[PDB]
């Protein structure tokens, strides 16, 4: 188990132009935010890094700030994988806890997706590395029986080669039930919804994440019908729609046989009673063999 | 203008192959009056057109279209225009073969279709400059395009606008017609009602600058609101900002220019035609924003 | 328009924001020189206008462009006198010379768009011969391009209506044995258009003080003496080139280019080898 | 690592028989390197350019081909080619990657076939990414050896890619083979030493190339080698705004003689005083 680094907290203000809010396009160090935190960009020990200033960006308390600091340490002490971000070292002795990452030069698989900034598109061989690194990446954490508990696209990070890197783990759990129901509504399974704390969860989390990913499309967005990317399942199913009618114009190589199998991954991911849900292994299986 | 055999122009398309140019076939897309292909001819790379009835119209009318849009190219010749290169018209199919736009149209470039990269600020500030200079050469020689719509607006390897699609201009006091033809998602009041007027033409442009601004097709059916045109009134009414339609795939929009090209669709969007500015004065206000 | 405009210097001065010096592409307005004059970017009454700021060949300037007005000759719209200064409709793709060396990040021309210029600065050059007038000075910076890239001939400064001269005037890379000698005739003007259809062919300038051979005109013995073919000097910078049309153009070239004035084509013979061309 | 064998059987498939017809004509040849013809095809939906290796002998070629291999399965990033797979069967060697649109930064230099010229603001872009790709290779401990303009691909969004490592070494040593293109090469590669330290200096040429629009080197023009405006400029005989390509509008005297800087440090005579490669990206990082 990993014993990391402690940072000055004066050393991560210096490095990060004192934590410059303006955007790294305009000049400034502040690369997005999260529920849990800010991420800006530094330079520290010769070397590119992220450091996450943690602050309650959505309805949770101090105390329960300084727990999920805690987890995500204890995680990433316990799991080092290719497909899961690396810890660097941390701060807690100054004005803000902070945690040093190894920077991620393409950011999220959510911006990318979204062509955030005006970057290139990701091909259909692209999305197709990143869906099976992702996948990777849980079976690692499911094989090493933690559950992550908030898997979305924005927590899925690309590096200088669009590997993925599963990030964020600060409500991981190292089937039982929870009062403080946390997560994003647009990705969660309905079990997690009503409390419920499983693995299976973080399996239908990941199929929303492969739709984003065949369609290009945001989990939620107010001004669609449906508002819910997870909606078209039933489209599809009721067949008023294919997934031809949603497969993202942005790509020039994807094929309908590899979209299709894909499309059953997911569709199989997002099953609403949970013990029906392929497990990780199945997963990782099932996008091996689509390729 | 070279006038082709139909075998010919077979040949040049490898018989209008219908896989996408993205996949090596010869399909680059369609529209309501045919479907359009690549091909080579003596070297050079070409758009041919192949006549089709795609919308609700006559094989006679598809004719008069054909005629039409010839003789407009003959008399009309910009940088911010189309160029036609021939034609074939033996037998019963009617062909139109143009000099190739390397980035095809603004509609895809703005969708990023094929994974293109997403059009700049800077870039989208001189393809609707462009763009409103090919209106104004048309509209100062005396003829109404009709059907402007960012599918009818072509990007050449510099991304130069280019007006397209002359099957439909009129010559040009507001007259009217019986046979209502156009793209609804672009078209002004009066011109849904049948009145023809290069007014209607400022309009469909206004459009035309909102996808420019915001990325957005023209018509969504599973969006609201289903039509782009309806952002205008919402931010009238105050309930939304440009701001918050702003393309987020760029990263040089700086708020001044896009409220000036803003004011310039909200202008352009005018509900009556008289209100709306004239081509020139469109033209002078995209200037002044740059 | 329908008049000639008299135009006062303080204007001119005004709309030149001070006959500014720095380029245009640096937010200047200057636009090109040599020889005979600075010419500038103007805005005249919401149109904008090209200002030459410079005697003799002010003068017959004026009246060689007054007499010559066609589709294929550059517009004059006006003058200054009360510095020298010409107006002109603007020409928004600048010269053929700079277009061909795709300067200002200007995109190469195809072919297709090279046979059309070449065509139009024919008929430009047979609407003068028709009328009685020598250019004396044809050359691609002296062949503008409007906004359908329409070539339009300029510089009418030197131009006349066998004689010799005790001036030899033009540029020394495009002129014609004789020329060089002080002789004045229109079998000139053909020789030195043979070097401008060397450049449009090649995308070469004339001359190239850096370059081995310098001169563009030595092309036609290296080719001749099969040293070389005009396939080693077609324009790379194109994708439309056809080797039939290509060796078309070449061959007019090769002709205007006779180092005998009798033997060259006239201009009339040019425009008909240059439509069979396409 | 995964990388998929094709029979020679299909590739002739994917390349309509390696038609040596160019794609700017609707055939397949994209062009030719010293080491093999690139042909452009696609595997189902996706485009691919399929390099057919061609002579050097024949032991030194499939030394090559293997060294490429090694080389791709070891380095992945996005300012390097990618591999997607081989074909060794019979007496024909292919290797088949990921489809660069915008072909090399030599061809869009020169605007070969009618491509419009490269923007002041692309060519600093491009010129990071390149460096980019360079600091992954020196940081895996490999010597590239062929840098050079030719071997800098473009892809849709002008992102640059590092090609060719059919001559790479892992890693000061000497050599009796000297290989490289003369134009690029530092003096010590042109004695037979191998040293990461002239993979700077070829870039510094690539430089050179990117602020000028000129090839490295012209037989048909003077000077002759493009690295000999350094001396040009240093004596004052010629200034870099004489040398700035005209084909721009956009560049601005600041970042242009800050890129010069960088290509000037680069070409140090002296290999110990060139900065290296983090160094390089840290100034050009700097220059934007
Ligand atoms: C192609 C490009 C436009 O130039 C590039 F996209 C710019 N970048 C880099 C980057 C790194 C991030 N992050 C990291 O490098 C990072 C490393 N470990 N880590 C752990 C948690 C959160 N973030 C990180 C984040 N994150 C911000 C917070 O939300 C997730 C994405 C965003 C961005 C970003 O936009
Ligand atoms: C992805 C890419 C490589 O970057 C590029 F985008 C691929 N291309 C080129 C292209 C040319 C077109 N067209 C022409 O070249 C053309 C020339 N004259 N003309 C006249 C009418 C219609 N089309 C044309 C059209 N048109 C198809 C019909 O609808 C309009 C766009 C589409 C495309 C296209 O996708
Ligand atoms: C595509 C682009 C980069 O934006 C464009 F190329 C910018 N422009 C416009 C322009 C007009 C010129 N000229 C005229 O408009 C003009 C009109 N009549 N006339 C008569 C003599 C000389 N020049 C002119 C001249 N000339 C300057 C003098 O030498 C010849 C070229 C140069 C340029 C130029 O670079
Ligand atoms: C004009 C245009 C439409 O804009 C475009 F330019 C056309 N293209 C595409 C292209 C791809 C290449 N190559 C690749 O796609 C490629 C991918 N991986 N790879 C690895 C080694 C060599 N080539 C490649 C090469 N290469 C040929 C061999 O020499 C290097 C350049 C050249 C070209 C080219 O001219």
């Amino acid at each position: 188990d990993t014993r990391f680094h402690s940072f000055s907290f004066y050393e991560l203000k210096n490095v990060t132009n004192n934590f410059d809010e303006r955007p790294i396009s305009v000049g400034g160090n502040k690369m997005g935010e999260g529920g849990f935190g800010v991420v800006y960009k530094g330079y520290v020990n010769n070397t590119t890094v992220a450091v996450k200033k943690l602050a309650a960006m959505v309805d949770i308390t101090t105390e329960e700030l300084k727990q999920q600091f805690d987890q995500e340490i204890k995680v990433m002490a316990k799991c080092q994988h290719e497909n899961l971000v690396e810890l660097l070292g941390f701060s807690s002795d100054g004005d803000d806890l902070c945690l040093v990452y190894v920077y991620m030069p393409n950011g999220s698989l959510l911006d990318r997706l979204s062509c955030l900034d005006g970057t290139p598109p990701l091909s259909w061989h692209m999305r197709c590395k990143i869906a099976q690194g992702a996948a990777n990446g849980i079976n690692f954490l499911h094989e090493n029986h933690h559950i992550h508990r908030d898997i979305k696209s924005a927590n899925i990070l690309l590096d200088e080669a669009f590997t993925a890197k599963i990030s964020d783990f600060g409500l991981a759990r190292a089937t039982v039930m929870t009062s403080r129901i946390v997560g994003t509504t647009a990705y969660m399974a309905p079990e997690a919804l009503r409390g419920e704390i499983t693995p299976k969860s973080d399996i239908y989390s990941f199929g929303v994440v492969l739709l984003e990913i065949i369609t290009g499309l945001p989990a939620v967005d107010e001004h669609r019908e449906p508002q819910l990317l997870l909606d078209i399942k039933e489209e599809i199913e009721d067949e008023e729609k294919t997934i031809e009618d949603y497969i993202d114009k942005k790509m020039n190589d994807a094929d309908s046989t590899s979209v299709e199998a894909m499309y059953s991954v997911a569709s199989q991911c997002l099953h609403e009673k949970k013990n029906k849900r392929p497990d990780i292994k199945k997963v990782q299986q099932l996008l091996q063999e689509m390729t």
